[PDB]
């Protein structure tokens, strides 16, 4: 019934980003959200210098058209403190400090050499091939805004400004559990209708690579007091509490009355496949997300719903839903209208060199092998139906969590 | 001179993957290379409905060794009851730089002194690639410091990296130290940004020497060092991080002779097709390219000046940059 776009936008609308912070040294900030605009304590370049390798020159001691010799030499790791008589043209590496009061630099190519000087093989216009102090970064400027996620792009650049640490938002904590006497841990033996608990691992794994703090509480026993106490424990320590399956996502039962008793939580029916059901709302101190028991469903549900929610909570100001490009079906695809279909395909380069998807196989939620063989999602539009080879189709790539 | 493709194949060819292993519970395996084919202890479906074993039949190999394990696979193994699997040990990479010109942060810039950045960047990439980093810091400008470092490093590492400082061709005391502890080539690569790269075998590890310039070093690492670590790690995932074809929404000055790795910004156009746009000045004197950008533009080597509308090769950035 409810639209995905609709459900998402309602979830994130109520959410207030964390602002609690902590200062860490640069080598620990990867994936961390900056909390306070990094401000340049210095100018970059710090000094005035030459973009190119050749000869610094003034237009006063050049006009004559006398090939001037060199008085001295500047280097990037070896500056210059000489004189420069009234007729010289100092040599200098690229990046190396321009002599006090130089008005232009000229690279070897625009000059001939001899036993008396450096005949400048072309004209020379002021400011040429001088990189200026602060031209790349001026002191007191903002280099990276708050809410920026730090990677190898930014952190080394902060290292270039002598800043050994920056404040970042604290990691989001996420409590996790599942429930069902039916659920067993590995190494234990499958009893009657008993099955091995898998959503919890998947979710747990996804949280950690999302840079969250996981509080994995295990399987909870099929007992109200056991569950009531799991929520309470989880709520006091988390920003977000996830049920990876077991707890009601709509169906009536003791777990459903426990949710109602501890929080105001919506139970939606979302117009998507795989999946459909989703529990969401506020507990006393955290947000609750409840996934359905089906592996393929809960993954998808989490990746598309819970994942967005965590981004906003985390203080990241990176707006957008993982890039999503248009491409052709090299396969046929049975789509049933009425539901936004997140099918998996395989994005690859074709004979020509253009990208094209291929289905992975049976798109049923009764096998997980899709996520492995696949390397993207094929977002067939809600009212769309069977797709024929050749058509233009919406395709979202897999992020790190898979590939 | 030397060809990237060439230099790449010549490095991977000499590398023998790690085979040493450890057994870890599923929750700690993310990113880790599986060391032994995961075999199904049971039938899936275990019961019957769509009957027992039609998806996964017992004795059947679910995942081959050399597979990197993510949310795709590890949940599937938890379905078979397996609480832990063997993976190859993390790749130990020892790291340092050298040059008195290098200062540490919080201290003041001396004369020609500058802040050591390559080491940070390299240390960062390594950890996210899931290596084990032995960061030995800044080495003093002394041949004995340097000698002592390579030894210390070689004895803990499968791979030793100098993020800068140690010669990559130019003749000086550190160059002679390399010839003394190892058989290391000094290449000059047909690429931009950059060019110089040192590579070889110490007594007990491979050495990779990046050049001083930040833009050069990051790129050289990403394009040479990174592949090298994947093979070493025992990953059997073959390929050059996906590289698709797309149009320049922008002009791009490209000189022939060198394979140019410029950065642009891949994005959805009005219609709905992917197109690229340059970041700005493609000089190596600034590092803002890796932030604004979100891919590389691999200008074919002999290619020169591109014009708007042309088909151009584009390799998106991985998680190392977003």
């Amino acid at each position: 019934l409810m639209s995905l776009d609709t459900a998402l936008n309602e979830m994130l609308s109520r959410v207030t980003p964390l602002t609690a912070q902590e200062t860490l040294p640069l080598v620990q900030c990867f994936g961390r959200i900056l909390a306070s605009d990094v401000v340049s304590p210095l100018d970059v370049p710090g000094f005035d210098n030459s973009a190119m390798d050749g000869y610094a020159v003034r237009l006063a001691d050049i006009a004559s058209g006398q090939p001037l010799p060199v008085a001295g030499k500047s280097f990037a790791g070896q500056p210059y403190h000489g004189e420069w008589p009234a007729g010289t043209c100092i040599r200098i590496m690229a990046g190396a400090p321009v002599p006090e009061g130089c008005e232009a630099v000229v690279m070897q190519e625009q000059t001939e050499q001899m036993d008396n000087g450096v005949r400048f093989t072309a004209e020379v216009r002021s400011g040429q091939n001088i990189r200026r102090r602060g031209e790349d970064i001026s002191a007191g400027a903002v280099v990276f805004p708050a809410g920026t996620r730090l990677t190898t792009a930014e952190l080394p650049v902060i290292a270039s400004l002598g800043i050994a640490e920056v404040p970042v938002i604290r990691k989001v904590r996420v409590a996790l559990f599942s429930t069902g006497d039916e659920l067993q841990l590995p190494g234990q033996p499958l009893g009657d209708g008993q099955i091995y608990d898998t959503n919890r691992l998947a979710v747990h794994l996804m949280l950690e690579q999302l840079g969250c703090e996981v509080i994995n509480l295990g399987i909870i026993r099929d007992d109200p007091h056991a569950l009531r106490a799991a929520f309470i424990e989880a709520d006091s320590q988390a920003d977000v509490v996830i049920s990876s399956g077991g707890v009601s996502v709509g169906e009536a039962d003791y777990t459903k009355t426990i949710l109602e008793e501890l929080g105001e939580i919506a139970f939606w029916k979302l117009a998507i496949k795989p999946g459909k059901p989703f529990a969401f709302g506020k507990l006393s101190n955290s947000w609750f997300c409840g996934l359905p028991g089906n592996p393929v469903s809960a993954t998808l549900t989490f990746y598309q719903l819970v994942q967005p929610l965590l981004a906003k909570l985390s203080g990241n100001t990176a707006s957008g839903l993982p890039a999503r490009q248009r491409v052709r079906t090299a396969s046929r695809l049975k789509k049933t209208p009425g539901r936004l279909d997140f099918q998996r395909g395989v994005l690859q380069r074709n004979a020509d060199g253009e990208l094209e998807v291929t289905t992975t196989g049976h798109q049923g939620s009764h096998i997980f092998s899709s996520f492995s063989l696949g390397n993207c999602f094929i977002v067939l539009e809600r009212d769309r139906g069977n797709v024929e080879v050749g058509e233009w189709v919406e395709v979202e790539p897999f992020n790190a969590l898979f590939g």
